């Protein structure tokens, strides 16, 4: 249960906010080695991370020579997690450097390495930097997309975190596939109002509409995500954001994106009915199905773009699989979880995370469009 | 002059001390020898280390002795420059083109041979990067020595290769600078060489003089040059395994064939270099004034015509090799010519007890020189007639 | 265990590098390996190689690790101290008592055998000082490799040599007395090639080994030895004796003729081939001849009174093995398949081991036998 990590720290201004990412894999049961590069010891010490991680921290290949340090630490890491990873951290990755303890710890490692990129946009969108993130992630190396005036900050240490321990969990996790994939999203529960204060509303988390986002944006699709009621998450990196109150303005949010989008994934728990009467100071009006509205813009020839729609079902085997032909999705997901296209393909979700989970239906979304 | 200048570029690995080695057997064969470490190299060895092997001064950086413009005279006036180890940094920065320490800048100054001989933990030689910077530099004209592999559990390729055939494969390059291009690659080479031993009891036996240099350098030369090489060595003149081949021991010419036979259906080129025993002894004792004799069977002929009856199809290349003193019945080329049509050969090296004949009809005068200069030679051919068949 | 503590202390000369593979060697063959130089041996190969070939940490001076008690603990814990190279200043030192380094001070704690393998320039190694110093030590109980051979005495012996003489002390303190000092010896070893013709031969598959070891073992006790080798696996001349290589057998024969006089000890322990073939090709079945006794024809020399300095005369090869000494006329007789005949009567049960350490047990009896008549 408990692996072993690498965190390897650059020297970029967003090195403090590595801390945070260690004390949370070390939160987790996780055992942590800082390999910070000289340049990142100018902006945090090499105390506060050993204080943080439990072990020690060294910059150089040639120090404890005698417990051979440059492969055991590589050769026995469950994963590599860079953050911040500098412009320059990147370029030697590229260039197979092994000048310091955290370039050798790459090229020693035979484990997912995970880059969590932060820099001014300018060297983001510079075009050796460019290549240089092109050519790890074609190695094989997840490139985080980071966040953004522009883009280039480092993603929260909750989203870094998070994408660790999922690719802890499934090696394979996040494959940079979805390229050129505009993918909007809903999640999380609406609000129908009855007054300018009180509502009616669920208590679905947006969670999975969150990690079925976050999964897609890390992947390469470019992201749109219309949430409402969240519990209290923060927006993934890379993604649109998009905020909606009403099951009403949920609609008018789709329909007005939804045209643009290649794939459309509805996680949002929108409520069943509505109210009618809102006193400014129990009268309801069933609220119109936003997911089965997009199968028939779909028809009626306005969505010449889309080419995937997948439904979110609450909870058996069979009589689920007559759901997807009656809403006409592409496919469908339900947990009690189960996947079910309409090629007749069905998969049973292992026991995960959100974010496993959210992999298994990014992944199911792939294969779809692969069959066009 | 016979006396070549040699620079020995060290960069930051355990196996540095081994290049002391290296340089002093280059000294010790007359050649002229400039160490230029990297910056980390001398803290594996040191600087004091290195001026005592070589008689001339070490310095690692550009702006040491300015005046004698030694940044560009080191690299201008080497006939010859051998990297051991070349660290996967420093293949690194031979690749982005680097010039920020004395040997990086050298490597861009100097027109001659350039030999990296990797030394590296499995992981970092197997690394994409890695792999793609041993792929430019070759592309780039550097030869770049697959390295050894030397057991059970932390074995795989990246030990540096040892210092004998470090020098033996840099005097190779001082006398033939194309003697190593990246060709083979993709072919899977059957190499046999050495004598062989027929046993008359447990303790004696009878046995013929061949140091097996001559198969061992094609091996090597093959190894080093692409090939997936096997390689069945009899008795030799204790001769180190090479870099980079599988290695099988046989004692008599019966355990020979089985072994080619064993290993022939894999194989795209089959070399007999082993001087296979003729006869045997008749009977084998358990312990111990005329002993009878039996003849061995001819692997040779035996691959050949399991080859005429399908039995190897993948084989392209069959390569004989034959004794010669004096031709007086027809010429040396006559003869030969005969031999490799009757053996059924593709290829016959013909030894000078040099000759090279093809079955596409080529011949060739071999001049003379070391075992390994001629292995390339051979190599050559066998690469030839690859591209024609 | 069979792991057993070694330190090798490492001083300033030339040859600090070739401790690298002494290190390596001493390592692979399942030893933990404590390496100790001294500070100016780091001028010569660095800190972190000594760390990544032995394993261990690599300290200079006694004042690092003082809380885990380390000036005292490295050598009253090691089963071996071996020294390669040991310069002129590091042996000067050790005669002095002196332990202002972690080396020194390990020496004058340790309680095992210590083994110096000095390497120097031939004006250092014959300086008087020098000399005395090595003599100092010798006495004082430690051995002193003699060192291999511009072309003067001085060069480090071959780490296989250093390795396999360090291996030999892990199981025999007393193996290396100094105690043959003056002795002229001469050896053979290996199996013999009798030719059928150029390029066609008989041999046997002798290793040389044995006979290597005997060599060595003289040598490196006191010996002036002279050794004739014949086909051997691939062996390494032993420090400090002179090389002889042969052929056939009549060219072994040829070649004990020349040397024997000179010799005060003949270890006849080449596997001689008995028959030679009927003639040579220069180019079936083979019938044969026979080759002459050089062991029988050196006792009979020896018994004409034609061998005067020859003091002993050893043979290779106890039911009829009483028997065979008494019939060979050789002065001792080895017996492998060990057992050590002495042409007192007195026999003893060479238990098998390394080559090397009987190579020790043949040279007691030769040393006894030498005492005999002395
Ligand atoms: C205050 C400050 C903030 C910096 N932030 C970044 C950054 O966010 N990303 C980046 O690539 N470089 C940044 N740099 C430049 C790096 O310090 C420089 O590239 C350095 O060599 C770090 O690279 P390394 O940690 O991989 O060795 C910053 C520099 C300074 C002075
Ligand atoms: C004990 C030790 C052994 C090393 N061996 C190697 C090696 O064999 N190959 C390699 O590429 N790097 C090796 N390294 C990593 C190098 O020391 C490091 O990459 C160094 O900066 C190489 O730089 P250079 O280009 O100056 O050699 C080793 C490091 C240590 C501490
Ligand atoms: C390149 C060089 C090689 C040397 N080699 C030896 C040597 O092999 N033996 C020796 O006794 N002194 C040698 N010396 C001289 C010094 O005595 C030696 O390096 C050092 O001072 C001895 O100190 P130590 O006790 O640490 O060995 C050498 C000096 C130099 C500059
Ligand atoms: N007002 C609503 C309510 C539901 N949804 C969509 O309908 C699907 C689920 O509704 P339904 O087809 O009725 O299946 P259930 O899982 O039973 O519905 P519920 O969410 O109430 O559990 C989800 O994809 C959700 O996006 C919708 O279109 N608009
Ligand atoms: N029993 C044998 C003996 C020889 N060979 C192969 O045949 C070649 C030489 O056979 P041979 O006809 O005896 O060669 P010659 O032309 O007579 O020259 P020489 O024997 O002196 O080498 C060598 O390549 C050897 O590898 C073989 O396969 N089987
Ligand atoms: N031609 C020979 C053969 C034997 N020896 C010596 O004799 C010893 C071996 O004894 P040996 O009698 O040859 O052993 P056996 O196998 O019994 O041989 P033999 O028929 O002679 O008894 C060795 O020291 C060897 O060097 C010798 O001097 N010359």
């Amino acid at each position: 249960a408990r692996k072993r990590i690498v965190v390897g720290v650059a020297g970029g201004i967003a090195a403090y906010k590595a801390c945070t990412v260690v004390r949370q894999l070390t939160e987790a049961g996780h055992s942590v080695r800082v390999v910070p590069t000289e340049s990142a010891l100018r902006f945090v010490g090499a105390a506060t991370f050993e204080a943080l991680s439990g072990n020690p921290v060294h910059t150089g290949v040639f120090t404890d020579v005698h417990e051979v340090q440059h492969v055991r630490i590589g050769q026995q890491a469950d994963l590599v997690v860079i953050a911040p990873a500098t412009a320059d951290l990147l370029a030697r990755a590229v260039a197979g450097r092994a000048d310091d303890l955290l370039t050798a710890t790459l090229l020693t490692a035979r484990c997912p390495v995970l880059f969590a990129p932060a820099m001014h946009t300018e060297m983001w969108l510079h075009p050796a930097t460019v290549d240089n993130v092109a050519t790890l992630r074609r190695r094989g190396a997840v490139v985080l997309e980071p966040a953004s005036s522009g883009p280039g900050r480092l993603p929260e240490a909750e989203e870094i975190t998070t994408l660790a321990q999922l690719l802890l969990e499934r090696a394979d996790a996040l494959p940079y596939d979805m390229a050129g994939v505009k993918a909007l999203v809903t999640a999380g529960g609406t609000r129908e109002p009855l007054d300018p204060v009180r509502f009616i509303g669920n208590r679905s988390s947006g969670k999975q509409g969150y990690a079925v986002a976050r999964v897609l944006a890390q992947r390469g699709a470019d992201v749109t995500l219309i949430a409402g009621n969240t519990a209290g998450l923060i927006d993934p990196a890379g993604v649109e954001m998009v905020h909606i109150g009403s099951a009403t303005q949920l609609r008018d949010a789709v329909s007005k994106h939804a045209p643009d989008a290649n794939v459309l994934v509805m996680a949002a728990a929108v409520a069943d009915f509505r109210p009618a009467h809102v006193a400014a100071a129990i009268d309801l009006v069933r609220n119109d199905d936003v997911l089965a509205g997009a199968v028939r813009a779909r028809a009626d020839g306005q969505l010449p773009n889309m080419r995937a729609i997948v439904g979110f079902a609450a909870e058996v085997l069979f009589h689920a699989r007559a759901k997807l032909e009656r809403k006409g999705c592409d496919l469908l997901v339900v947990n009690a979880g189960w996947l079910l296209s309409a090629d007749g393909t069905e998969s049973a979700l292992e026991h995960g995370s959100k974010t496993l989970m959210a992999t298994r239906i990014v992944d199911s979304i792939a294969a779809f469009l692969k069959s066009q």
